[PDB]
């Protein structure tokens, strides 16, 4: 048994105000349709460039664990019930899009139709899964952040796009640098950031021009457009304000989510502290993740919280 | 309070034998000569082509804590004293390798004889670090470690001692990774034709109906010789067995550790009191798994089941 109020009472600290948490990290205002066995399609986290086959694992509270078929468990993944890169049966192939099939496949010999009676399954209903126009077209170049090597600002490709979400693509680069993102993104800035900031522009591999690079000789020879400097817009503050307590999911061992403080405070991000545990479990995350909550959102979705040890 | 004697009893197992264990990941001869402070050359673990200045941050045990200068606190990982990708200070220049200065530093501006009575520091001593048929250009077939599905054309880009570096030709060079003749990882040119295996062909390459032959024309290269390859034999690490595991997720910790699942030339570790979730898949001549009695003969402090 674990109470919250009682423990903002002993520790004397405040929560992170309901109100500061967006839409897809708030309380849910449904509950959680999908069962194990359901099948769908989605975006690979780790390639994100890549629709794969998935099946679901595991139900618990608001959140689903995705199986890759014909894979190994052991890039199984959490997301929350109203996830974005999850999407139903037939999607890819309505919406133009290409899908890997389960492990062993061919693209050439994968049916939907015919693998869910192959598999006695069932496809997860169109209605689990149930646009403000951006500037933002496929084919656009602008300047990206490399999330894996921040110092980085590289010449990127809009890719993909759903909705009001896009896959930046960094030319000449592998696909396994891809991520998804929207308009008011920190991490993405218009064409010449990287001057007006004295920063280093990395260019793409091969690309002769290091040194000398002109963005206009560039989308000639690419035959592409600029994203407009229009189009980019602001991100609000977030507010949250350190030693302010929330729920956040365990990085490490993603079935948890347990009880954190707001050690730390960023432009855009915040650093999580799990109570009880050593600073060393301590990280940065971007304080609009779907992977950090208000207090009671455990509670409310059937989740169960991991108190501090 | 804990001991490995009552702890085998009570669950009633028999621990990983210490000969089973290689010479670096057994109990070494020598103490630990490193010294909080002390300053050397260092293989960045994460981009392996890489040489680093780095500062012993932490000692700990047979383990040392190594920062990389300038740069967030955020980077700084943990090796045994007796670790084979550190160097003393003058390496890199004296074998004619290159060396990354600290953050914020050009190349052309850096110099150690300088740098080390800027930060009224030390070098750590020469001493400290008195611990194959392939040849610095040479052609194979790689596994990529990242995505191991993938076997690719790969040179031998470095080379110390009897230990190379596998480069994937036209990839990035964060897929690059130290290993020895020994390693289950690489493969001679013509493996995975003989094998029925898809061969990853180097991006920006015409075909993927590729050939070795012209591409070994083409670069001007040799091909490793497959008598350069050698064979490992099996660990011999039986399931139930235990041992002790540097914690992946968080290492500054070496847990109690069960042999939860074996392999060819791995073993899946499961750390004791906790869920098989945290379980992981580890190289069984890895330097981050020893002998039960390993931390208290070192003075590393060792963590109990949860
Ligand atoms: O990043 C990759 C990479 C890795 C893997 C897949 C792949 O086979 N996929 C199917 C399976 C899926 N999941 C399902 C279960 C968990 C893994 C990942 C996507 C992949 N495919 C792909 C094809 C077309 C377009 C873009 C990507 C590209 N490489 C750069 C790094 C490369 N290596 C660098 C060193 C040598 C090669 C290898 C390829
Ligand atoms: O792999 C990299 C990469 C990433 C980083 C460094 C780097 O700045 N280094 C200095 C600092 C050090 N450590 C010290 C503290 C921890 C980091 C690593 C080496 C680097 N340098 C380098 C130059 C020459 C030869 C080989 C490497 C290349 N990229 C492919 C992936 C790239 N991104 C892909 C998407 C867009 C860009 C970015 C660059």
């Amino acid at each position: 048994a674990w109470c919250w109020a009682s423990y903002l009472e002993e520790e004397k600290a405040v929560a992170v105000p309901a109100k500061l948490f967006k839409e897809h990290q708030s309380f849910p205002y449904n509950k959680n349709g999908f069962k194990v066995g359901m099948k769908l399609e989605g975006v690979d986290p780790e390639h994100q460039s890549v629709y794969c086959v998935l099946t679901v694992a595991e139900v618990c509270g608001y959140r689903i664990k995705l199986h890759f078929d014909g894979y190994s468990d052991c890039y199984d993944f959490w997301v929350n019930a109203d996830a974005l890169d999850i999407h139903p049966v037939g999607w890819c192939e309505k919406t133009g899009h290409k899908l890997h099939p389960p492990k062993g496949y061919k693209e050439e010999e994968f049916n939907w139709q015919t693998y869910l009676k192959t598999c006695k399954a069932q496809a997860a209903p169109k209605s689990l899964f149930e646009v403000i126009p951006s500037g933002f077209r496929v084919g656009m170049k602008l300047e990206a952040v490399d999330k894996k090597n921040p110092s980085f600002i590289c010449v990127a490709t809009v890719t993909d796009m759903v909705d009001n979400r896009f896959l930046v693509h960094f030319d000449n680069w592998d696909e396994s640098y891809d991520y998804w993102c929207e308009a008011s993104s920190p991490h993405i800035h218009p064409v010449g950031w990287c001057k007006e900031h004295r920063r280093t522009l990395i260019t793409p591999p091969g690309y002769p021009n290091v040194k000398h690079f002109s963005w206009d000789k560039y989308l000639e020879e690419t035959n592409s457009l600029p994203a407009p400097a229009r189009a980019f817009k602001v991100k609000p503050p977030h507010g949250f304000q350190k030693k302010m307590k929330l729920e956040v999911v365990d990085k490490r061992n993603p079935m948890f989510i347990r009880v954190a403080t707001v050690a730390d405070t960023d432009d855009h991000r915040v650093k999580v502290h799990f109570d009880g545990w050593n600073n060393c479990y301590d990280y940065w995350i971007d304080a609009d993740s779907p992977d950090i909550h208000p207090v009671g959102w455990c509670s409310k979705t059937g989740h169960p919280l991991q108190p501090p040890l």
